[PDB]
Order: C-alpha cells, then structure tokens, then sequence
C-alpha cells in the first residue's frame, strides 16, 4: 500500500493533541501525517510521560508506514502558548488553519483520508470565524453539493438529514432537495464505501409518529413521503417515514443496514445509549474519506492522560479500512 | 379493602377489546370496571375462544376482587356494529363517551384509577370530534392546569415537556412557565405516585449539545437554565440541561429516577429501544391516577388472537401500585 493520511488534533487547548500522541505510541500500516503545531505535540507528550519523535513531511519522499512513538509533521504554529484545558480565542485561527491545509491535502490526493480530532465551535466563533463543524467546513471548502453526517458503532449506523442546527431550524431545512441529496449519498456510500450491495435504510419521519397523516405535522406528506417513493421507484430499499420511537427497536434495526434520522437528537441518543463511547463520526459525500471522533474537546482532561483514545483509534482504523476499499 | 378501577378498551374495531378480554382471564385484587359495549366484549371473547362473564357494575354495593374469566361492565352502547380491523366513523362518539364517563368516575371517586386501551384519533376526528390524545382529553375535562406525559419501564422513566406536537412547534412551546409547570408536576408525582422521597431528575436541553453554550441555540441559556437554577435552589435534584445524546447512558441513567426530555422523539426512542414493549404511559398532574398501553390499536390483529397483553397488564399493575402508594 504505502498510503498517507492526515490527522488534525483539533482544539490545541483540548485533549485532542493528547489523543494523537497517545495513538502515536504504536506503529501503523500507513503514514500518519499530523497537521498541527509541533511544539504543541512535544509538550503534551512530555507531560503524559510519553516519548514522541516527529518526522518532516514531504509529498516527494514516498509514503512510509508510521514507526511506533513517531508521527509525520505538517507544521502550523499557534498564535500563543497553549495551556492544557485553557481555551483561548487566540489559537482559534490556528485550528481552522490546520483544517484548511488538511482538507486541501486530501483534495490534492497527497492524503488518502482525513481523521479529525475534537474542535471547539465556541472559541472559533468567538474569534469572529463562522463555524458550524468539520462537516460543513469540509463540505464548503471542497464545494461538494451535499455531505451526510453518519455516526456508526459496531452494531448500528445512524445518518442525519441535518447536523448541529438549533431545533427551531430543522423543519425549514428539510426540503425535498436536501432529503434527496442525503438519501442518494447515503445509499451510494453504503454500497461503495461500506460494501453493502443492497442497503436497507430505515427512515425516520420529521414529526412524532411520522406526522400521522397531518395530525402531528404535514412535512411527511409535503416532503418526506414524496421523496421516499421516488427513490423507492428507483429500486432503493427505503422503509419509512416511520415513528422514531418505533423503528428504533431491535426488531426493526436487525433488518436494516443504516437508519436515517431527520435531525441530531432524534437518532443519536439511541446510538450513544448502546455505542460504548466507541462510535465514529463519518462524513459521507466528500471527494475524500473523512472520519472522526464524536466526543468533545474534554478541556478539563488535557495535560493529564485521562482522555480515552478509544474513539480516535476506532476512527483511524475505520478510515484505514475505507482506504483499503480503494 | 377492595378498590375499583375503570378500564376503557378503546377503539372498538382495534385490539383494545381483545386485550381486556385477555387480561380478564386471571383474577385481580381489584374490581375491574370496564367502560365499553358489552356485546362487543362478549363477541370478541367468542372470537378468541376465551371464556368471559360480564358482571353488572353496581356502585351501591362495595367493590369486590375481579374473579378470573369475568369483568364488571359499565355499559356504553356502540352506535353501529363493530368489525375487527374495520374503522367506522359511526362509533367515533362511542369511544369518546367511554372516555368521558370513565374520566368522570375517577373525578368523583367512583374509581381509584383509569387504565386506557388504544384509540384511533383519525376515526374520532372524522366523526367531527376534535381529538389529539387521551392526555389532552383528560387534562381538558379535568380542568387541570397542566398534565405531564410519561413513558416508564422498570429501569427507565422518561417524562416529556411536550406531547405529540409537530417538531416545528416545539421551540416556542418551551416557555419558562411551561418548564416550571411540567417539572413541578413531575417532581411531585414521582414523590407521591412513585414513592421517591428525593427525585433525581435528568433534564435534556432543547437543542443538540444542549445549545452548546449558546452556539447551537439560545433557549437553554434564555429559558431552561434559569428555571432549573430556580428549582434547584428549592432542593430539587435537577441535573441538566445536558445533551440528550450523552445523558442517555448508564453512567447518567443509573443515578437518576427520571429523565425529562423536551420533546417526544428526544426521549422515547431510547425508552422504547430498551422497553421490550412492556413500557407504560402515565399521565401526571391529573386529579386522579391514569396509566395506559404505549402501543396503537393494532387493527390488523383485532379478533385474531395474536395481540400482546403484556403492556396492558403492566399498565394495570402500575396503576394498582400507585393506588397503594397514595392510600
Ligand atoms: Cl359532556
Ligand atoms: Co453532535
Ligand atoms: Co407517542
């Protein structure tokens, strides 16, 4: 293989850097190019009592499996000292900078995948930088028509029609167009990026009991149902819209490859209730592979090796499998 | 001290009648007063090959434990013949009548509790009667300020700040006054009906990540947090607002007596996921006790013998327990 991937620790004040140094303690079949501040990684390595060596990155020198206790650095400096667990609007642009280079590298083929660590939407915004999350950032920087967020544990896959939007904004966001792009990308990436010939997708309605014919909302009639029927006519195996609290039962889940929820808190609670903090946030529809953790920056954990690299490891392993699927 | 409860089978064309006939197959420590059409029950029993004897409801004579194979009937006639799995607008008024009669009996001490079978709102509305749900029907008829819907299992209790409303109406429904009313009722009933001295309540945020400090919505900061702080200062163990996708984990659930979700699909998916179907719907804040099944009318199973009475029996046992808890 001899493949290269780029990793972004995320918020410098968070436990992101910590997790990357922790996972660098083992060797990997691919080269781990970390786009961040070198001095940031060495300081955290020291405090954690973990050895760490950084190898200069270069698109010339061919990809080489990453040696244990080492990482390949793609330099980007902070704008002020980073204190473990101490957010600061100063390094805000730094975070977004690493995300840019990381995204660009994946858009230039020099990186086969992008695995992201946790970032803080707050510090970024408070820095005057418009930010929703990696998903929108990568979707916009790679001008993709539409990308789909999908959280998956070893037992359940849950995709979302909308990401991190205020509850009041969901209803208007769910348009025939969007719902069409979302399902198209999902059904496609499941057969190609996940090797599922005939993916069976359980679709959630927007309203409880899926609007119940208008008694609890009309969006199912005005948007959801029409779309699902069009796509079903195309052979797509879509079951819904169904009541979220009905389809989220073992009897339904055991006969489907993924579930598509209309919004964040409609499909994630169940996924998290049985994920064991090992879920991976996967972005579908991008020109390149992108996985990531789904936990926060855990500020009050930075400095002390307390953060669990479990999710980060799983996200990296998953991105690696997807790469093997060319 | 034999008590009386009233049971409304629900949609006559559905499986509610069947389920009541099934639970009647065993004896009960209370008198089961069924508010429904008697021929209907008898006819359904005959279809399921189950024996059944209807004893007339007599409020002038003391209540007596319901013997196996019998129900005490509070007659309400169907407007038209009932056909298994076939809705008929004609019997829409019948359903409502049984609900109004059962509700009134609980309001005047006739019955110690009310256990409701499933009803179909579509057939009721087409009959020209405004209907949204039992919860709203009882809240309105009881002239209660507010009621709170709760789905409970033996391991997890999920109360809702709002019931079956379109998602688009939620955000503005969560007002400071609504949160106060809902939490007040939840805390009180957990203590009185569930017998929990110091209720530990987990509160969900409205927006994902509980608004993420105001960067993903401001309702938590503007309404939710202010109300919770106020109530916490009064001794209420309120933990939240927390993101729904993180609080629904054993780590948090084990140290709690109930979770308060802001809306229906925020809390029920997890509850049902592990409810094993033995979940119970309880209305809190009413002048009387009321439990119910969590499933639909199952029109296709009506009169066929495959309806699961587990939820109804769990709903009835719970009601009996609350009657004891509030003696
Ligand atoms: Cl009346
Ligand atoms: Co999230
Ligand atoms: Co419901």
């Amino acid at each position: 293989s001899a493949q290269r991937v780029v990793i972004t620790p995320g918020e410098p004040a968070g436990s992101g850097p910590d997790l990357v140094v922790q996972l660098a303690q083992r060797a990997w079949p691919i080269e781990l190019v970390v786009c961040a501040d070198g001095a940031l990684l060495t300081e955290r390595a020291a405090m954690l009592g973990l050895p760490l060596s950084l190898l200069p990155y270069s698109p010339d020198v061919p990809a080489a499996p990453q040696p244990a206790g080492t990482l390949t650095l793609l330099p980007v400096s902070l704008r002020a000292p980073a204190i473990s667990g101490q957010l600061t609007v100063e390094n805000g642009p730094y975070v977004v900078e690493t995300l840019a280079r990381a995204c660009d590298g994946c858009l230039n083929g020099e990186f086969a995948a992008l695995i992201t660590g946790p970032v803080h939407k707050g510090v970024i915004n408070d820095a005057g930088i418009s930010f929703t999350g990696h998903t929108e950032f990568f979707e916009e920087r790679s001008q993709a028509k539409k990308v789909v967020m999908m959280l998956a544990t070893e037992e359940l896959r849950v995709a979302l029609a909308t990401t991190h939007l205020p509850l009041r904004a969901i209803a208007d966001a769910i348009t025939p167009a969007l719902l069409h792009e979302v399902i198209a990308i999902l059904h496609h990436d499941l057969r190609t990026k996940f090797g599922i010939a005939e993916p069976r997708i359980l679709v959630c309605g927007l309203n409880p009991h899926a609007g119940e014919g208008g008694h609890m909302g009309t969006e199912e009639i005005d948007t959801i149902i029409p779309v699902l029927d069009e796509l079903r006519a195309q052979g797509m195996k879509l079951n819904g819209p169904l009541p979220a609290d009905t389809l989220f039962q073992p009897k339904y889940l055991d006969n489907a490859d993924a579930v598509l929820a209309m919004y964040h808190d409609q499909g994630l609670p169940v996924l998290k209730y049985q994920g064991f903090g090992r879920g991976v946030n996967i972005t579908l529809g991008l020109p390149f592979i992108r996985t990531s953790v789904d936990h926060g920056t855990a500020l009050e954990l930075a400095g002390r090796g307390k953060a669990d690299v479990g999710s980060f490891i799983t996200a990296l392993n998953l991105a690696i499998k997807m790469i093997v699927n060319t």
